[PDB]
């Protein structure tokens, strides 16, 4: 019933990479809930989701493990316990989440549509968040994020050249200052993510005139993207 | 000050780490009861229907390759294993959903203080854990697969028939004893176990019962027990 579209990318080994499609938030979830069951009042459903989030946040922050159909969560601690004390600069709380029974059951009814390899050797293969060590394209605002790929060097004179973040919620495009691209290699980019960015999903785009391998710069810039979740600055 | 409090122990990792003192485990039934308790304006049956409806929409969105964000989490489908002959192989490749905390949890973390209790009173406890399949260290585990327990004086030893590793279901209270031969590594600071495949998804209380005495010494006349909560995810396909 369900279909996941996947690219073949270099790991070296070949690995599957989910195709860039869509991001959905609470507003779209509420629209789809009302479309599936027109007997539910949107305002009641919106209230219910906020209420449930309050209950779960409070449970996790008061040391309970929480299990829903979608996930299981528990509060965790990050950083070394320096001098048998909590240091707000090195230590932090986070909630570790694992897929729940409803997701494991939905996976059973899902097939993978292999798209093959991308037609051009220009893409974002993988990523890593410095702070959380996550590789699922979740990231931390005001901290470093590494992009691994092919022919990613930010180069050229054209004004569109550079790294951008486009908000899935508002559509607003934030350009990353070129000084904040602290490593600019064809197979790897290290960027500092702006601290002011609101939590949510963004479209990360590398636009460059850098030609694959050696040679002259491309006359017109080319773009490659990947979805990314940015969690607010710690 | 901070409206939430987390209690944490200082356990061994040459250096020390923080270990949450877990309060209890809650499911959809308790969540729904607490929602009604906070807002008597809502009808519990309407809230229960809404949660099933929200889960269906989120599960369909994820399984059709969309990234999903709520205030509690962001999710996206991910793939495991190498591409053999540039084609999906159901016997070596798998799908999972990677989940990260959302904005509501990040804001709640801001109103939370950590109350350090110091070091654990006894030198017999479960400090940390690791799932072999996912490599998760949050005490989430995979049924039919290996799990590692790190701690102090965890060696399973003694003549008493109660000695061993058990899992008690939070949903029913049903206890599953792991066969002693499914204890693959039996060291004081680390146990490697094979989890049975038939375990239903959910939270369990994992208990290590043993007559093994701290460091050097004769076996204890009476067995002692130490526990840790564990989430078990259903066996892989």
């Amino acid at each position: 019933k369900n279909v996941l579209k996947a690219w073949l990318v270099d790991n070296t080994d070949k690995i599957f990479q989910l195709e860039t499609t869509r991001s959905i938030d609470k507003e779209i979830i509420l629209d789809r809930m009302v479309a599936k069951n027109p007997g539910v009042r949107r305002e009641t459903m919106a209230l219910g989701i906020e209420l449930m989030e309050e209950v779960v946040a409070e449970a996790l922050m008061n040391g309970e493990s929480v299990n829903t159909g979608l996930f299981r969560g528990v509060a965790q601690f990050r950083g070394v316990a320096k001098q048998n004390a909590w240091d707000a600069a090195t230590n932090s709380i986070y909630v570790s989440l694992t897929q729940g029974k409803a997701l494991r059951e939905a996976i059973k009814d899902t097939r993978v549509d292999v798209l093959g390899e991308r037609p051009t050797k220009f893409y974002i293969g993988s990523g890593q968040d410095a702070t959380t060590r996550a590789t699922d394209f979740s990231a931390t605002a005001g901290r470093n994020f590494t992009l691994f790929g092919k022919n990613l060097t930010v180069a050229g004179t054209d004004p569109s050249v550079g790294v951008t973040l486009a908000s899935a919620a508002t559509g607003t495009v934030t350009k990353i200052d070129n000084d904040m691209i602290v490593l600019n290699e064809p197979s790897r980019l290290i960027i500092l993510l702006p601290a002011s960015l609101e939590d949510g999903e963004y479209m990360l785009t590398v636009t460059t005139q850098y030609r694959g391998g050696g040679g002259a710069l491309l006359k017109t810039p080319r773009s490659t993207s990947h979805t990314i979740y940015i969690g607010g600055a710690p």
